[PDB]
RNA sequence: AAUACGUGGGCCUUGUACACACCGCCCGUCAAGCCAUGGGAGUCGGGGGUACCUGAAGGGCGCG
């Protein structure tokens, strides 16, 4: 659950560290995002010599959230932060490392190339 | 014919920042052209120090 004005971390690679979300795609009135949903962001801060520059315009895909996910299965997943991986104008990743666990809902975001995370959930 | 003869050159000394020689040299501002370098709301980095919190391996100390 996250909306225009709320904070994320960055968890990938990229110089940016902390991001904050601009806009939610996907309609009029669309409040929310969740995992694998693509947001607008706005980057807050970033590692000292950083590809990505402060206050880039930016695409990002939600990869973790605080508040809980429900599978079909009746299993829910929850994660303590709200971290999102930045993207280019082709809709890949913008780095090449991602730090900490993703959710499994991202496979069929044809987001495979997250497959990169340590461990997905 | 008239009319009074007293008020630019040479010699000696002296100063010189001139020696094309005072029709000389020469300062400073404004304007023009290149070069280097100061101040400045801020903003971006680099490594070191102090204090705090976390904290591997391997020894020590009493599965911590």
């Amino acid at each position: 659950m996250i909306q225009q004005e709320s904070r994320l971390v960055v968890a990938d690679n990229s110089g940016a560290k902390e991001a904050l979300c601009i806009r939610v795609l996907g309609g009029t009135r669309r409040r929310y995002a969740s995992v694998g949903d693509i947001i607008v962001v706005s980057v807050k801060s970033v590692i000292p010599s950083s590809d990505i520059k402060k206050g880039a315009v930016s695409k990002a895909v939600i990869v973790r959230t605080k508040k809980e996910v429900r599978r079909p299965d009746g299993s829910y997943i929850r994660f303590d932060d709200n971290a999102c991986v930045l993207l280019n104008a082709a809709g890949d990743i913008r780095g090449s490392r991602i730090f900490g666990p993703v959710a499994r809902e991202l496979r069929g975001t044809n987001m495979k190339i997250v497959s990169l995370a340590p461990e997905v959930l």
